DNA sequence: CAAGGCACATGACAACGGTGTTCAGTGCCGCGTTGCCCGATACCCCCTACCCGTAGTTGACTGGCATCCGGGCGCCGGGTCGCC
């Protein structure tokens, strides 16, 4: 069957959710929030960068400044180790 | 031989030297924080092409199918008609 649930996929699942987690945790708590709700880690559904500049009180290009700078720094070799083998 | 008079230096005396802070103000020059501008993107419209369901088609045409055996093995359990 195809329906069935991979054990090794799902488990490499959730290790990319925890270094991923943790790896946003890295960054400062607005940069990893407003990525986080840019690509919708914590709800299925992200948010448009104007999506995001309604809770936060930012504008929409305030805040696709700072989802530029998010991209940026998660880009660094720093923190781009862990997650280039998790794909 | 002892007392009184002049040289140089001396206990303090401020004020410059030079340099380090101060709160102070104002910028200097990098991040941002926001008004535009567009650009693309979802979302109404019209047209017809094709999928899918319904309804006819009148010479006559009136009862089918091939099963199934070499288990094998025993028991249960009920039915089933003879029995006297």
């Amino acid at each position: 069957d195809s329906e069935a649930v991979v054990p090794a996929d799902a488990v490499s699942f959730t290790l990319l959710q925890e270094q991923l987690h943790s790896v946003l945790d890295t960054l400062s708590e607005r940069e990893a929030g407003v990525v986080s709700m840019r690509f919708g880690l914590t709800d299925g559904q992200p948010k448009t960068l104007d999506e995001i500049g309604k809770v936060y009180g930012v504008t929409r290009e305030r805040i696709r400044q700072i989802e530029s700078k998010t991209m940026s720094k998660l880009r660094h070799p720093s923190r781009s180790q862990v997650l280039r083998d998790y794909l």
